[PDB]
């Protein structure tokens, strides 16, 4: 009724495609570069491409969960799949950069649907200790695709072209789609359901009037939002303004993000040990450290990009720790549903990130690279103010 050991070809499917969404930006980034350097514009679209990625992936975001309660969840799972395939490709047919923002945005709707229909049909179908092993996994590809994405996308753009990227995906993607056309058993319990949309957001305001959780979203959307400017300008950052090579700059990810996953084989061998509260906190030292240094460093010095990129691993190191953790507490910050609690706080997030790098952009380009890292130090200043309300 529920769960085994034999239908396991089916959740790789499903974590296939969050493999396979997250590299869509964690390759592309630095490729980039190769991208804004043909379609004639500025390096400063080149973070600008992650943006309309991100703000797609909050437009739907509300209405596919509920809407894949209504109607099902194969049929919804199955469109998302299709129109990832589709768009991975027909960007290849755009050629100019007003609209390749267009094609790139449609890829970032593709973004809900892995949460918002098929998170669900794992909290569905497999029981409890089936899910966890399910999750922990997709924990890691998260983490993973991040990782290991831009060090490959250096490669690429070395032994081949930026096109050969997008088919790769469409392909990865239908990898596990094929492997979804006759695998995917829906758990709906929805359908013969009213169209209700015009009272859909009145189980949302309840959320989002939560003067506990709102803070506690934004100080989740703040204090991350450094990390992914970075992803998002890192490219030119260091290619261009820095002026390095692709080895060179491949390097200086790692060191960043070999510290962030430290944050969470640590922070899985402390959860027992200490309390989750106790974690934020022990974690809001590093990164209060980091944001400091980064800047501290780009003060006197403007081109030290060692330093900066030593001081995003303190920083690094932190969020591993304390993100993850803040992440319960602000679900259980409201004792209503999960969906909706998570609707939301990611329907803010990206706002947060969208903006966020938008506003971090021109501060590279005008102020240089110090302005660059004091708006980081908000950030960090920022989420630390929200904290000093959220635990006391
Ligand atoms: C919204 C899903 C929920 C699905 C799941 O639980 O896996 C979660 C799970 C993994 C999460 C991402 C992990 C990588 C990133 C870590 C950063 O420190 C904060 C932003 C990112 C980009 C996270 C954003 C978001 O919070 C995600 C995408």
């Amino acid at each position: 009724a529920r769960l085994g050991r034999q239908a396991l070809l089916f959740p790789l499917c499903l974590v296939l495609y969050e493999f396979s969404t997250y590299i869509g930006n964690d390759m592309i980034q630095p490729g980039m570069l190769a991208v804004v350097e043909q379609y004639q514009a500025g390096i400063d679209w080149v973070p600008t491409s992650m943006t309309a990625y991100l703000a797609g992936g909050m437009f739907l975001q509300w209405l596919l969960g509920p809407l894949s309660d209504r109607i099902g969840r194969r049929p919804v799972m199955l469109a998302g799949v299709v129109w990832f395939i589709v768009t991975c490709l027909a960007i290849l047919l755009a050629q100019n950069i007003e609209q390749f923002t267009l094609l790139r945005f449609l890829q970032g709707i593709s973004l809900c649907f892995i949460g918002a229909v098929g998170y669900a049909a794992i909290q569905e179908s497999f029981e409890e200790a089936v899910c966890i092993k399910i999750t922990a996994l997709m924990a890691n590809v998260a983490l993973i695709a991040p990782l290991l994405g831009p060090l490959v996308g250096a490669a690429w753009i070395h032994v081949l072209p930026w096109e050969g990227m997008f088919v790769l995906f469409a392909a990865l993607a239908a990898i596990s789609f094929f492997g979804l056309q006759r695998a995917m058993p829906e758990t709906a319990t929805r359908i013969g359901e009213k169209l209700s949309l015009k009272e859909l957001g009145r189980d949302y305001k309840l959320v989002l009037k939560n003067g506990r959780f709102v803070a506690g979203a934004l100080a989740l959307g703040f204090v991350s939002l450094p990390l992914l400017a970075w992803t998002a300008q890192s490219p030119i950052i260091i290619i261009t303004g820095e002026q390095l090579s692709s080895y060179e700059y491949g390097l200086l990810q790692v060191p960043i993000f070999g510290a962030l996953i430290a944050g969470n084989l640590l922070l899985a061998r402390l959860t027992s040990r200490r309390t989750v509260r106790s974690l934020i906190i022990m974690g809001g030292w590093p990164i209060m450290i980091g944001l400091l240094v980064a800047a501290a460093a780009t003060v006197i010095s403007s081109h030290a990009y060692l330093w900066m990129t030593a001081g995003l691993s303190i920083y690094a190191f932190g969020i591993g720790l304390a993100n993850a953790g803040l992440v319960r507490l602000t679900l259980f910050a409201s004792d209503m549903s999960k969906g909706t609690v998570s609707a939301a706080m990611e329907m803010l997030q990206m706002l947060i990130f969208t903006v966020g790098i938008e506003i971090s952009k021109h501060a590279w380009l005008n102020g240089g690279n110090g302005l660059f890292n004091l708006f980081n130090l908000v950030n960090g200043i920022l989420w630390l103010s929200l904290m000093v309300i959220f635990l006391k």
